């Protein structure tokens, strides 16, 4: 098995065994196109890389091949090819075609698609698009990035909903259809036909199973969207699975996506305070909220150096706590305007500790506290796996702890590649490396300072 993994800023190929253990792995980082001023996708160049790569792994008995795409990518085939590189979603767009696409959005309570800037809104492209190659986009096959790449290998134009979902404004998570919007302008009618991610999209392309060396007999999947590839991998620890989850991703966005295991009212998701509504490989809503913990914290501790996840650090961290919590020591929200929850909280320290360590340690706390505001305006219940660098950081993970108290918090065992998830798309009986180990609330407490820090904050 091999699975492709075309992300934003790194691009992945790797090869696994039947066991679901990791065999090989080759990299690259993703430089982007120059066209016209037009930043894009290298689609004709990526494609030759993982020819090569492809090529490698010739003698190993592979039966199925699994594509990962970044969201916010769109591909266009006219005649039966690629009309050309997609833009890339940080591609400025002009102000005055953004205004007349943002002035005829469809509602947020239909889309879960928050306005957003540049080609974050796969709509905002299309729009553009239709200006810059009017014909072009008439007679072109839409088809998001992660299936294009599985069209690459098959010669069948197929889509999948997971990166629909991913703020594209072409999508109705709770109908479970293609957006108002997006059937309105045309643009739903010419996108490839819906599949399942774990569907078989066809056997690789004979002219391409040659120059690989691989057999023609190889299945390619319609495959995933990137975030959706860390979901798939959540369920397939043993406390996560079918049951009511949310995986709260970290770094610099702090992303909370819940599983819901009820139906919830995603219509009624507050847009103004970073909610939003995502779609699983089922084409579930996944009701969404995030926050740009890690640029907030860095704001704080000013350099790597005073990173709150570093290891032998997390003791001092941690022993640092009892004195900031009965101090009073905080952090009032927010150091990003116009993000997260509070996105207009007038910044603030309380009791401002003069060291490091109880500066850091009192950081690692305004986060979780606003990770608890973002769990809860998604009705986050139950389990939560916390991932990314911040899982490291002892004080914010078990300051979670304590205010989720019959919460089950949990952190990985061991590392996983990025790249796992797809595995379980294939054989979903198989899973992750390590396992889940459950949160302990901070020693004794935390209920004093939040009610502070929230009654501080109104």
């Amino acid at each position: 098995t091999i699975v492709i993994d075309l992300g934003k800023t790194l691009s992945k190929v790797s090869l696994w065994d039947l066991d679901g253990r990791m065999l090989d792995r080759q990299v690259r980082p993703s430089i982007p196109l120059e066209i016209d001023g037009i930043r894009r996708l290298d689609a004709p160049d990526t494609g030759r890389w993982l020819l090569d790569v492809l090529s490698r792994y010739a003698d190993h008995p592979v039966t199925t091949i699994v594509p990962v795409g970044h969201g916010a990518g769109i591909a266009a085939l006219t005649d039966g090819r690629l009309a050309f590189p997609p833009l890339d979603y940080e591609q400025s767009i002009p102000e005055a075609v953004m205004a007349d696409y943002r002035s005829q959005r469809d509602p947020f309570a239909r889309t879960g698609s928050p306005a957003l800037p540049d080609g974050l809104n796969i709509g905002s492209q299309l729009w553009w698009l239709d200006q810059l190659h009017p014909d072009v986009m008439a007679n072109a096959t839409l088809l998001p990035w992660a299936q294009y790449w599985a069209w690459f290998l098959t010669g069948r134009a197929v889509s999948e909903v997971t990166s629909l979902g991913c703020h594209s404004d072409l999508w109705d998570p709770q109908d479970g259809d293609f957006s108002p919007m997006a059937k309105r302008l045309g643009w739903a009618a010419r996108f490839a036909p819906i599949v399942r991610a774990g569907d078989t999209v066809g056997a690789l392309l004979p002219a391409i199973a040659e120059r690989t060396g691989l057999s023609p007999d190889v299945q390619v999947l319609a495959g995933l969207h990137d975030s959706n590839a860390a979901l798939l991998a959540a369920r397939g620890f043993a406390e996560i699975a079918d049951n009511e989850a949310t995986v709260l991703s970290t770094g610099t966005w702090f992303i909370a996506m819940r599983l819901p295991a009820t139906p919830v009212d995603t219509a009624t998701l507050p847009e103004a305070r970073d909610c939003l509504v995502n779609v699983d490989v089922h084409g579930r809503p996944v009701p969404s909220a995030r926050f740009m913990g890690g640029r907030e914290i860095e704001t704080l501790i000013e350099i790597d150096t005073r990173r709150v996840d570093i290891k032998p650090d997390q003791p001092a961290l941690l022993a640092a706590v009892p004195e900031v919590l009965r101090h009073g020591r905080m952090i009032l929200p927010t150091l990003m305007r116009g993000f997260g929850p509070y996105p207009h909280g007038r910044f603030a320290w309380i009791n401002r500790p003069e060291d490091w360590f109880e500066r850091r340690a009192a950081a690692c706390l305004y986060a979780a506290l606003v990770a608890d505001t973002a769990l809860d305006l998604i009705g986050s219940t139950g389990r939560i796996l916390v991932e990314g660098r911040f899982a490291e950081a002892d004080v914010f993970v078990r300051a979670l702890a304590s205010l989720r108290p019959d919460c089950a918090v949990y952190t990985a065992n061991a590392h996983n590649d990025v790249s796992f998830g797809a595995l379980r798309l294939i054989d979903p009986g198989l899973r992750p490396q390590g396992e889940l180990v459950r949160i302990e609330p901070l020693d004794t407490d935390l209920d004093t300072y939040r009610n502070r820090w929230q009654a501080e904050v109104e």
